[PDB]
């Protein structure tokens, strides 16, 4: 007998058997459910039916308690062996049989994880992984969700086609307790695939998303994937057409959203998946629907970061949000909150006011100060994994979670001179270089198209027209056209352009 469910029992046969009319309304006067001292139960079945093959029974049962035992009652007559015109009874057994849990089905969600739902609450011994049977090794396996939800924690590698089943000498895992039934393996019933599935998601930006992949995939159905073939496979929240766009690349399916990014949507796959596939040929495993009841959530992060001054940054944010602690909303928060919550790569923040502030709550950035002037290039800012006062959308919104930026140098400390009618010299604070998309150093040169890429010279709403960029270690020299309006002017001005991606720190 075995136990495949919260309400069902599955028992095996070794020859088939038959039914005679009226068994599917007489599931009590066959089988009989004891206890552990052997005191039979009072009427504990509901239905019944039997397998095509006749190697299988099929009950349902509301009344089953950890350590009970199975037995058929021996004077029974409506189940023959071979043939129900013409066999004997089915025999029963000298003694009863324990009910053990059994596992029908498992995720692998990530190149690490393979998430196996349990029938029942249970218990385990440690985190020792060997009472499995997997092909691969393995390095840790825990509990959760209240002891129905197995976690394991691949050390080697996932090969397609590979299977998940529990071992016959199994002495770590129990059903509802440290003393319960044994899971056992399923005699005769193959040992159970692994199908792939979504794992985790992240905004990037007020458009785009990335997900974790299980594996690296090959090739999905259309290999260049569309806007068409991605709304067929994926779900969130049931909007019509959310995504805009779609690409696969190594472990990541990056993405775009059709309009700006709603706080609360959640991810899941649908249930007619046919273009994510992971595997070639007859191989080939579909993307399955999770088994956790919410769908994955959208992590928010931040965007991008650059320093306005040697002790100020302004971190931008995907969608409005809002400080909440203790209840209420905030704008700001103290040292000591801001601190065990974002952490610059090196330093600590301010002493008195608020360390992190974002003026009006619902508002998209974030001011950062540091205990002085000590911010120099290759330094980083990061939400770190121990938080909850970050949220994202209301009092109860998404949590943000940890990820690396770069900022971005943006404060002049030296003022910019007009040396000459078309002569302008800008003194950059760190030693620069000028290199190519590949890395290849350009040296000192920069042309006319690439010069308007990286900065402006302009009078009030006009820009000034440009004839050569120039930098030789820490001196930036501009030199405009000269004839009628690309000259100096009265009161002018000059700025970094954010499209800029020549000109390095």
């Amino acid at each position: 007998a075995y136990l495949t469910a919260a309400n069902t029992i599955i028992v095996k046969l070794s020859v088939a058997a038959a039914a005679v009319d009226g068994f599917s309304s007489s599931c009590n006067n066959v089988f009989t459910l004891f206890n552990s001292s052997g005191t039979a139960r009072a009427s504990p079945f509901s239905a019944c039916t039997l397998s095509t093959d006749g190697l299988t029974v099929t009950l349902t049962t509301s009344s089953w308690v950890s350590t009970d035992k199975l037995n058929i009652r021996s004077d029974q007559t409506l189940l023959k062996v071979l043939g129900a015109a013409n066999g004997p009874s089915y025999p029963a057994l000298s003694s009863a049989t324990e009910v053990s849990p059994a596992i029908t089905s498992a995720h692998i969600t990530s190149p690490t994880t393979i998430i196996v739902p349990l029938p029942v609450a249970s218990d385990l011994t440690g985190s020792s992984c060997s009472f499995l049977v997997l092909t691969a090794a393995t390095s840790n396996c825990a509990l959760s969700n209240n002891g129905t939800l197995l976690t394991v924690t691949l050390s080697g590698s996932y090969t397609i086609g590979d299977t998940i089943n529990i071992n016959a000498l199994n002495s770590a895992l129990r059903g509802t307790s440290s003393t319960g039934a044994l899971y056992q393996p399923v005699s005769g019933a193959t040992a159970a695939t692994i199908q792939p599935t979504i794992g985790a998601v992240q905004v990037t930006t007020s458009t785009r998303l990335l997900v974790t992949l299980p594996a690296a995939m090959s090739s999905p159905v259309p290999n260049p994937l569309t806007a068409d073939a991605c709304n067929a496979a994926l779900d969130l929240s049931g909007k019509s057409s959310p995504f805009a766009a779609c690409t696969a690349s190594g472990t990541t399916l990056t993405l775009d959203l059709a309009s700006a990014f709603v706080p609360g949507d959640r991810l899941n796959v649908k249930s007619t998946n046919t273009a994510l596939r992971l595997g070639t040929g007859a191989s080939a495993l579909f993307f399955q629907p999770l088994a956790t009841s919410p769908a994955n959530i959208l992590n928010p992060t931040f965007v991008s970061a650059k320093a306005t001054s040697t002790s100020v940054v302004v971190v931008s944010l995907p969608a409005a949000s809002t400080f909440v602690k203790s209840g209420s909303a905030t704008a700001g928060l103290v040292k000591a909150d801001c601190d065990t919550v974002l952490a610059m790569s090196s330093g600590s923040l301010v002493g008195s006011g608020n360390a992190c502030d974002l003026n009006t709550t619902s508002s998209s950035q974030l001011i950062v100060t540091l205990a002085g002037t000590t911010y120099a290039p290759g330094q980083t800012i990061n939400v770190l994994t121990t938080n909850t006062m970050l949220l994202a959308g209301s009092s109860s919104g998404p949590a943000y979670q940890p990820r690396t930026i770069t900022i971005n140098p943006a404060y002049l400390s030296s003022d910019v001179v007009a040396t000459a009618p078309d002569t302008v010299v800008v003194t950059l604070p760190v030693t620069s270089g000028l290199f190519a998309a590949d890395g290849s150093s350009l040296g000192s040169t920069l042309t006319a198209a690439q010069c308007a890429t990286v900065l402006e010279v302009k009078a009030g709403t006009t820009a000034k027209g440009l004839a050569s960029c120039s930098l030789a270690g820490t001196t930036l020299t501009v030199k405009l056209l000269g004839n009628n309006s690309d000259v100096y002017t009265g009161g002018d001005t000059f700025n970094f352009k954010d499209t800029n991606a020549l000109l390095l720190a």
